[PDB]
């Protein structure tokens, strides 16, 4: 049903639709590097690796969090690990529909343009 | 199917049904007052105020809502509206099971539990 997902999303986004699935998929959007992913069983995972900024204080990041009447409406949160923001979505693969993945990467990156408001090695 | 949820856990936490059910439900563990209601519809959210401290720096606050395989790991958040923070997890209304809404207030709980810091002994605190 994963498989499918990705396949009808793929379609929709008119991309080259993949003989073989990966566990993780790929998907760019402008800017925005989205992943795509089963994680738990059962729940389709999305998430991007956003740049904030230190101007930005912690309750002003953590506002983006609050919950809304959308449950697509992705979460800011860290990666102690690889030390990096983390926004990301999920929902159910049982209770989807023909718009739900579009729906929700849509969502992702909304969700990281909302969290844009340089320099570099 | 959502006021079916509320009595199955007011059951097996052996409390008093209501004789309205308002929209949105109170139930209180410990110090910690836990809201509980169906948003958007089909989906029961939970949420309680919790205590925090201007220690935990933004990365910390926010590693706090890294996903992981439970879906009921409650998120940190903050309501501008209220101007307060607020922990939050939801789930379908339509998958619950003899032992989700009660995992759900339980995985709330403690995760307000972990963001609080009480002190060993609580002082006297003066008031109007």
């Amino acid at each position: 049903s994963f498989e499918q997902a990705i396949t009808q999303l793929f379609q929709q986004l008119s991309l080259s639709i993949p003989d073989t699935i990966e566990p993780v998929i790929g998907v760019k959007v402008g800017e925005f590097a989205c992943h795509i992913t089963e994680h738990p069983v059962g729940q389709i995972l999305m998430f991007t690796l956003p740049s904030l900024d230190n101007n930005n204080e912690k309750e002003t990041l953590l506002s983006h969090n609050i919950f809304s009447q959308d449950i697509l409406k992705p979460i800011l949160s860290w990666d102690e690990v690889g030390g990096h923001p983390v926004l990301w979505n999920r929902q159910p693969l049982n209770n989807l529909d023909n718009n739900s993945l579009y729906t929700q990467l849509e969502m992702l990156v909304q969700g990281a343009e909302r969290l844009q408001t340089r320099s570099f090695s």
